[PDB]
RNA sequence: ACACAGAGACGCCCAGA
RNA sequence: UCUGGGCGGUCUUUGUGU
């Protein structure tokens, strides 16, 4: 309506004013809604408006009741345009036209109505519209708009004299209209009615997928616009880029894009590599001349024997050549005493039994003469501290004793220069000969007494564990849990676990003593709390060695562990003593975790051999061998020890190689080099050599049975005993029992510097093979441009075929959106960033200063403080800094892995911002690839599974499948970082090239810090005498005696030009490997088409690729016996030619690859053996004890639950899950101070009073469904069935026990460097909308940063390695010194008494309101709890080798945000919105539309707690392994292997029974929640005028929108009065196209639909669908298959079962009715 | 004792003889 | 080379992705 009257009524007097916000609610009565007929075209959406329904209150003058139309591009403002079009005047002007330019960057955006004709003013009446149901969101919108538009106007005020400006804001919502210019109630009513009718139009229009998936709002368009503006105005100064980085000319990119691939070179090179591969495969694999398989195997065995003997001779020639040595693998005594109690006759016989005897006697004399206090803590003294709220001796050791101790490292620094110490040091470096006699290790492994019963079931430690386990099982006390508990007791009464108990106690007590220091000659003596073993301890410091000597009376040792693998013990008169041994912080974790490790090992290797936990059987040879091997690996904890058994997987996968090809296990002799320093290493190496000889002698026998393919003849990697396939795969994985987190000494940092340099120094001198020309015999780091063009074109063809034509525009828009939506804060994280700069280059200046890495969060917050809020506004500054620097800065360390040796690089702050854009670009490009899995996880378990279906469909029954599991070597340093730029720039638009090329061109000069301490100890070592050229290379490179290109005179860095870094260009290299795999796929299809005699071989080829590990799968069908051999030969040639085709692409095939394997593939350690999927369970079983350093006590339990779930999903039965949860309980209580605190039993007794998990109680899963339910499920069960619910209800009615680690010394400092305000809580409270959205301004980003830094995740992120020793070192004072915090400092005994004195003031239970508030998922918890009583006793039968994968399965966050702030986040319409909000109000009565009303009248003081509450309100799904009512089936099948415990038609019958019985609520919602589909209806009801039509109406238009099989089915329908036909069809999920088509046709024929009329649309399309049949997407005719609430009458028909779902016309549609 | 085809660690900072 | 004392979320130490 009129604007001049609205403008002229205001009068400006002095200057700029904001006005007064007037709020006008609904005052006058409102009519209904006019009749609206909306139709969506291919170019616009148009509305016909009917008569206004009886405007008795003069409301509706603005509407015209005629015809209106809008565009698709203008549709997203369908409210903001149509509501406000009466006041809209076409101006297209900015204030910059009427005000002089102040150069503030505000000269381009039109700010809505800016009517100027009032005495020379500008008003800028700027407009808005919201869906808020309250005032708080309206106030937030007003504040956001005024903050957006206030500052530039005030900046532009002062340019002219006497300003007259008067800015204003209008906001319209359903609840009312708030403004600031003078407005009367009538036009406010008009605007609100226009808003209601426009919202109705928008609701009708939201049944169109062109608008549902349209751009959300102006935020996405503005992000795309700013990204476009940055990308079109970014000058990287390319001449400088060429001047400072090598190989940075644009001409490489121009010639790659312009000059096509030379077909003649490709044709010549392919036949050259084909004949080379044929010659190599004949020569190496013995085909010329012709021979049988047997003699081929014998001569391959001869080659293997010769190669192993050559390696043995080479290792023996560099050793000390000794065939006998007395060395113990386990350096701990074999004592297994009987612990009784605290027990602190010729004490002179120890003096003359050596130096250790002298020390022990002169210590025990001080013990007897001195004070008992100090050795152990008195219970009374510790109890006197909690309620009321170390022994050191200096013996005069002799010179001989001091020298003997210094020989073993005790005070060895002072006696370094003596002759004996120097001789010991010289002999220490000697390598052991491989021919050393190690028969004792094999004798111990084969025969031992580790699993024999120890008979201490009535022991106090076992009594404590038993009572705690009985209390944990008291709430579930049935027969099955009792049987498995008794089995755990038997596993706790073995000899090995009883030895491990006192060993773990010693390790934990050493970890406690690691923080103590002693003077020269002082020692610390203690007694084990249970066992009568005395420990003498020499502490140096925490980061150095701890020394210990053990002593025990000869009468207290009841029995010993058999075997000669133990170190010699000194035999004195009445005591047995052990020499001084050393440990470190890293080595203690394995010894702490020892009894749990043995318990889990016994459980796993007991069930894997087929004996039940509840059966009694004597241990066999192989079980003892596996347990002893695990014991020795855990006790030794050395990298070279586990490397040999790690390589056994790659060695033993070669036994699956099919003819014609021989097994090649002797290719791994290259990685088996290196010195051997222990007897166990020698034994493992010889067993590995024997395994290679046995593998080369005979392959694994692949037997085709009646319905499945099986493998026989498989055997253990080390012990060599014949076992099953699963046992072999698991035995490949015993080497991960070593700790990941191994502290690396400085002397090992040099050798890991080799891999950076040893491949850099061989850079080719000519860069004309680095991307310029073509080469048929390429050196490493070189590649062919033509081959890269061919592979890139092949992947381009694949992407265009899969995602339709003009896909580059979609890729451009998604890349622009992804870049624009990124802010500064998302890249801020608690990951380490480098601090290396130009000031750190010269060692002559940084010799004293020590280098510390900073946090990325701190630097990103520093950039936030400087007024940088968007990501694109920092990349330019980062590139300016990097280009001025001239190089990219990197700092290194070592990865704490198991698979080998690996260096890890860390960027500075500048390079990360540049790398992030390229990373997102490459990820978005790889998302289009149909065989890339790094960005598409769903393809990991899809391509392998669907290959069988494709082979069955295309080739039919009887298909031979041949696989190749390729792995690349040196994936990072091999790729010269010009290939990746070319590959990325092939797929990207033309205007994005000049940033992609630059950002990747900075990887060609890498500037890497080396360790400063390494430089300090190398500077004073200018003379080197090592038998390795790299050591002297480092020495004279640092000292400048020679010239190298990778280190200069006195520089703290190394230069690296060739190669990328690890994972830094992960997605781009994934794209490159996808291109290579696509080229190989096309080439393989071509060769299978051209045949071998000219007759084609009918076969299917598909490839999968990740980062460097790929797999090629080829299924072929021979037609005869003679054809099969030739076809297998041809396929073997094709799969072998990749090893020579890869160097043309610069990829080097490793010896880790297993080529030409039938019915077997490995991709990501996921071994697919035909229809039997194999996972290594031992990795997750060994992963069940590393926990994160957390502050709350229950968080330890939830971490244990997470690790337990990880162990369950790896393929473990529920019995192992229960047993390893028992071991987790034991581990948690030992960390609580079970073996280090005198006051545990009383603590134990106090847990009689209260089983509170927050106070230190461990909850246990139900043994039938253990691991699959979280910790919160156990908490819920305990609250319902025990008295814990009373305590929780009392605590809630009154208104958790958490401990600070280091009292937040670092955290607070991390706060103080940021400078964040301490008053941010009220700023969050006053604008509730700062969350639930992303960001809009600098202040809200700062507030979100302050919210991020005050989070549990960032709190539990400053923890360092060796978490278990640091946790257990606090176990001596966790109970009896004030360390916990309650919701000041108080000991946990005090917390238990405070809980106990309030236990008398307890009553009732948890009402439904509190348990719904606290325990949000209670419904499915009860549903899964009520499905467990059907099987409760050990009743069943023994009847598994068919293990496959199985899976077991609006929300309030969107609802609250939409209601309170009007942000579109829900699919549901207004009716369902009101219904869901009413249900949420029924859930919590304190909720209200006003945010302030909910804040003030709620239990949360500020909005952040409310936000975390809503986040915690909002599904748990678990993946298992087993054979192919579902819950009952998987529980019955997955309890124990081979043992049973006592479209889907069945689901359709269940739904029908529910419909006839009406057990639940709406049957439509029950069907939808059951994942069945077929729910929806019309939105244009096919307008019906008169009967003469074909069904009265059925003419003109019509759309059916609904959900079937989780899709957005939006079938367009149209009739001409004589027939009805579909027009366009849209689908969301393309999982099962054929079943969806069948269901669609079945729905269609019930109403009557013809597909004769094809279409009128020839645009973008993925599949074109003719009549009831799939056709090619663009051939002819068809229709464009496109990928992007009331129940009144369910009557039935006759003679057929029917469900009347008649939506808007007299025809019945069927859901699942049928006959 | 740990690390290593001999680079390290086996204590480190403080005023006093 | 001795004398007194002080020393822990110490440092080493943890990157790119899923
Ligand atoms: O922790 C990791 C592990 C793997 N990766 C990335 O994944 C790649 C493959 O991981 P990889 O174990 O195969 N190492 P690679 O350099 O290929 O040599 P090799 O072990 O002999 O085959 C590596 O080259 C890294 O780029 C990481 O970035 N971080
Ligand atoms: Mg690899």
């Amino acid at each position: 309506m009129n604007l001049e009257v609205l403008c002229g009524r205001i009068n400006v007097e002095n200057g700029l004013s904001l006005g007064e916000p007037g709020l006008y609610d609904q005052i006058y009565d409102r009519p209904g809604l006019p009749d609206l007929d909306v139709t969506v075209d291919a170019t616009g959406v148009t509305v016909d408006i009917g008569a206004v329904p009886d405007s008795a209150s003069q409301l509706g003058s603005s509407i015209n009741a005629g015809l209106i139309t809008i565009q698709l591009s203008e549709a997203y403002k369908i409210n903001h345009d149509f509501t406000f079009s009466g006041l809209s005047k076409t101006t297209d002007r900015r204030l910059s036209e009427v005000f002089p330019i102040t150069h503030d960057g505000s000269d381009g955006m039109t700010p809505a109505v800016i009517h100027t004709r009032l005495d020379g003013t500008i008003v800028v009446v700027e407009f808005s519209t919201t869906r808020s149901h309250n005032i708080g969101g309206l106030e937030a919108a007003y504040r956001t708009k005024i903050e957006k538009y206030r500052d530039p106007i005030s900046r532009r005020v002062d340019i002219m004299e006497n300003p007259r400006v008067f800015f204003g804001v209008i906001v319209v919502s359903s609840g009312g209209v708030l403004s600031n210019m003078p407005l009367t109630q009538d036009e406010a009513e008009e605007l609100m009615y226009r808003f209601c009718i426009a919202n109705e139009i928008y609701t009708k229009a939201r049944s169109m997928d062109a608008d549902i998936e349209l751009q959300k709002s102006e935020e996405e368009l503005e992000a795309i616009s700013r990204a476009l503006s940055f990308f079109s105005l970014f000058e990287p100064n390319i001449e400088r880029v060429e001047g400072t980085f090598p190989n940075s000319e644009i001409k490489m990119l121009e010639q790659f894009l312009s000059t096509p691939a030379d077909v003649d070179f490709i044709t010549k090179t392919l036949k050259a590599k084909e004949v080379e591969a044929y010659a190599d495969l004949c020569d190496s694999h013995y085909l010329k001349p012709e021979k049988t398989i047997q003699e081929r195997l014998e001569i391959n065995r001869c080659e293997a024997i010769d190669k192993t003997q050559d390696l043995l001779a080479g290792l023996h020639a560099r050793s000390n050549k000794q065939t006998s040595l007395n060395r113990g693998t386990v350096k701990l005594p074999p004592w297994l005493p009987k612990p009784s109690s605290e027990s602190i006759s010729g004490f002179g016989s120890l003096m003359d039994h050596g130096a250790y005897g002298e020390l022990w006697a002169k210590c025990l004399l001080d013990v007897s003469l001195g004070n008992v206090e100090g050795v152990v803590s008195d219970p009374a003294k510790e109890l006197d501290i909690a309620i009321s709220d170390y022994r050191r001796f200096k013996p005069a050791l002799s010179s001989s004793a001091r020298q003997e101790f210094s020989l073993q490292g005790v005070e060895g620094k002072k006696w370094k220069r003596m002759a004996a110490n120097q001789k010991k040091e010289k002999e220490s470096h000697e390598t052991l000969s491989p021919f050393l006699d190690v028969e004792d290790i094999g004798d111990f492994l084969t025969f031992n007494n580790l699993l024999t019963d120890s008979r201490y079931g009535d022991e106090s430690i076992q009594r404590a564990v038993s009572i705690l386990l009985e209390k944990a099982s008291a709430m579930q006390d049935t027969e099955l849990t009792h049987a498995l508990n008794d089995s755990f007791k038997r596993n706790l009464s073995s000899n090995v676990v009883q030895w491990s108990l006192w060993v773990s106690c010693l390790a934990q007590e050493l970890a406690s003593a690691l923080k103590q220091h002693c003077r020269a000659g002082e020692f610390i003596i203690k007694k084990l709390k249970f066992w009568p073993i005395y420990v003498i301890i020499k502490p140096t410091k925490s980061s150095s060695h701890i020394f210990y000597s053990l002593g025990i009376r000869k009468a207290d040792v009841t029995r010993r562990l058999t075997g000669r693998v133990f170190s010699d013990t000194i035999d004195a008169g009445e005591w047995e003593l052990t020499e001084f041994k050393s440990l470190k912080t890293c080595k203690l974790t394995n010894l702490v975790n020892l009894p749990c490790t043995m318990l889990n090992s016994i459980a796993f290797w007991r069930e894997k051999l087929g004996v039940a936990p509840w059966l009694v059987r004597k241990p066999c040879s192989e079980l003892r061998e596996q347990v002893g091997l695990t014991f020795l690996i855990s006790l030794e904890d050395k990298s070279k020890t586990e490397e040999i058994i790690t390589l056994t997987r790659y060695t033993q996968m070669e036994g699956f190689v099919s003819p014609p090809m021989l097994p090649k296990p002797q290719k791994m002799l290259g990685k088996l080099d290196g010195p051997l320093r222990t007897k166990l290493q020698v034994y493992l190496l010889r067993k590995h050599l024997d395994c290679m000889v046995r593998i080369a002698s005979q392959p694994f026998s692949l037997i085709p049975r009646e319905g499945r393919v099986e493998w026989g003849g498989t055997f253990h990697a080390i012990s060599g005993r014949s076992t099953n396939l699963e046992n072999m795969v698991n035995s490949w994985y015993i080497g991960y029992y070593k700790n990941k987190e191994e502290s690396t000494e400085l002397n090992a940092l040099g050798e890991m510097y080799k891999k950076i340099v040893e491949m850099e120094e061989d850079k080719p001198s000519s860069p004309e093979f680095l991307g310029w020309g073509d080469t048929d015999s390429p050196k490493k780091h070189e590649f062919s441009r033509s081959f890269l063009r061919a592979a890139c074109s092949s992947l381009e063809r694949e992407i265009a075929q899969r995602h339709g034509r003009q896909w580059k525009q979609n890729l451009e828009e998604r890349v622009l959106r992804e870049i624009g939506t990124k802010n500064i804060l998302d890249l801020a994280s608690m990951k380490a960033t480098s601090n290396f700069s130009k000031d750190w280059e010269l060692y002559s200046e940084v010799q004293t200063k020590e280098y510390h890495r900073s946090k990325l969060l701190e630097k990103m917050a520093t950039l936030i403080e400087k007024g940088v809020m968007w990501y694109i506004d920092a990349v330019g500054q980062a590139w300016k800094a990097v280009l001025d620097d001239g190089c990219m800065r990197i700092c290194l360390f070592k990865k704490n892995q198991h698979g080998g040796l690996r260096e890890i690089y860390v960027m500075d702050a500048n390079a990360r911002l540049v790398q992030f854009g390229v990373e997102t670009m490459a990820r978005c490009v790889c998302e289009l690839s149909p065989h890339e899995t790094v960005a598409n996880p769903r393809l990991k378990n899809s391509i392998i599974e669907n290959h069988g279906l494709k082979s069955a469909r295309s080739l039919g029954p009887g298909s031979i499948n041949i696989n190749s599991s390729n792995d690349a070597k040196k994936w990072n340093q091999g790729h010269y970082t010009t290939k990746l730029a070319l590959v990325l720039c092939w797929f990207m638009p033309a205007k994005f090239h000049r940033f992609i090329w630059a950002a990747i061109s900075m990887f060609r000069r890498k500037k890497m810090m080396v360790d400063l301490r390494f430089l300090a100890h190398l500077s004073s070592k200018s003379e080197s005498r090592s038998s390795d050229p790299f050591r002297e290379a480092m020495t004279d490179a640092f000292h400048g005696n020679r010239d190298v290109s990778w280190m200069d005179k006195g520089r703290t860095y190394i230069k690296t030009e060739t190669g990328m870094m690890q994972g830094i260009l992960h997605f781009t290299s994934s794209l490159l490997h996808s291109c290579v795999q696509s080229f190989y796929k096309s080439y393989f299809v071509s060769k299978l088409k051209e045949g071998y005699m000219g007759e084609s071989i009918s076969g299917v080829v598909d490839v999968i690729e990740g980062s460097d590990d790929s797999a090629i799968m080829i299924s072929i069908r021979p037609k005869s016996d003679m054809d099969e051999v030739r076809s297998r030969f041809f396929v073997a040639n094709l799969l072998h030619s990749v090893k020579f085709l890869n160097p043309l692409f610069g990829i080097y095939s490793s010896e880790k690859s297993t080529v030409n394997t039938v019915y077997c593939v490995e991709y990501n350690s996921e071994f697919h053996f035909h229809r039997h999927l194999v996972r290594p369970t031992l990795r997750w079983i060994a992963a069940s004890h590393q926990i994160s350093e957390t502050e709350a006590l229950a968080s330890r339990q939830e971490d244990y639950s997470n690790l337990l779930t990880q162990c369950l999903e790896g393929g473990a039965s529920f019995s192992l899950t229960y047993l390893i949860q028992c071991a987790q309980l034991l581990h948690h209580y030992m960390l609580l101070g079970l073996c280090l605190h005198p006051l545990f039993g009383t603590f134990m007794g106090m847990l009689i009073s209260d089983p509170d998990p927050a106070l230190g109680f461990f909850l246990m899963d139900n043994p039938a469904f253990a691991g699959g339910a979280g910790f919160r499920f156990n908490l819920w069960r305990a609250c319902k069935t025990t008295d814990l619910g009373r305590k929780y209800a009392y605590y809630f009615n009154e208104i958790s026990v958490m401990v600070y680690w280091g009292d937040r010394k670092k955290y607070q400092a991390l706060l103080n460097r940021m400078g964040l305000p301490e008053d941010w809580v009220e700023q969050i409270d006053e604008n509730p909308g700062v969350l639930y959205r992303r960001a809009a301004n600098k202040k809200e980003l700062l507030l979100k940063l302050a919210e991020k830094v005050h989070s549990p995740g960032v709190t539990s992120s400053l923890s360092k390695g060796h978490v278990v020793p640091r946790v257990v070192a606090a176990g001596v004072y966790l109970l009896s010194r004030h360390c916990f915090r309650f919701s000041q400092k108080a000991s946990l005994i005090k917390l238990l008494m405070m809980s106990s004195i309030s236990a008398m003031k307890h009553g009732g239970s948890l009402n439904p309101n509190q348990e719904r508030m606290l325990f949000p998922q209670a419904q499915e918890y009860d549903r899964v709890c009520t499905l467990l009583e059907e099987v409760e006793h050990l009743t069943g039968k023994f009847v598994e080798r068919n293990i496959v994968r199985s899976r077991i399965d609006c929300k309030a966050e969107d609802l609250v945000s939409e209601v309170w702030f009007g942000l579109k986040r829900t699919k549901l319409g207004p009716r369902l919105l009101k219904e869901e909000w009413d249900k949420l109000r029924a859930s919590f009565a304190w909720l209200s539309t006003d945010p302030s009303e909910t804040l003030r009248d709620g239990p949360f003081l500020s909005h952040v707690q409310f936000r975390n509450f809503i986040a915690h309100v909002d599904s748990r799904s678990v993946r298992l392994l087993g054979a192919p009512t579902t819950i009952s089936q998987v529980v019955r099948m997955n309890f124990f292997p081979g043992f049973s415990l006592e479209k889907s038609r069945t689901m359709t019958l269940c739904l029908l029974s529910n419909y006839l019985s009406s057990r639940g609520g709406s049957i439509l919602d029950q069907i939808e929640r059951a994942q069945s589909g077929t729910l929806g209806g019309f939105s244009k009801p096919q307008k019906t005028f008169v009967r003469p039509g074909g069904g009265v109406g059925y003419k003109g238009k019509g759309v059916w929108t609904g959900v079937m099989e989780d899709t957005h089915v939006q079938i367009l329908i149209d009739g001409d009065g004589t027939s009805n036909w579909l027009e366009e069809i849209r689908l969301s999920s393309d999982a099962r196209l054929y079943d969806v088509i069948e269901s669609i046709r079945r729905l269609c024929d019930d109403l009557g639909i013809n597909n004769r009329v094809a279409s009128a649309y020839r645009g973008h399309c993925m599949v074109r669908l003719s009549g009831f049949k799939i056709k090619p997407a663009s051939r002819t005719d068809g229709c464009p298959v496109r990928i992007m609430p009331d129940e009144v009458k369910m009557r039935v028909r006759g003679d057929i079962l029917n469900l009347s779902v008649t939506i808007q016309e007299g025809r019945v549609m069927n859901i699942l009715s049928y006959r």
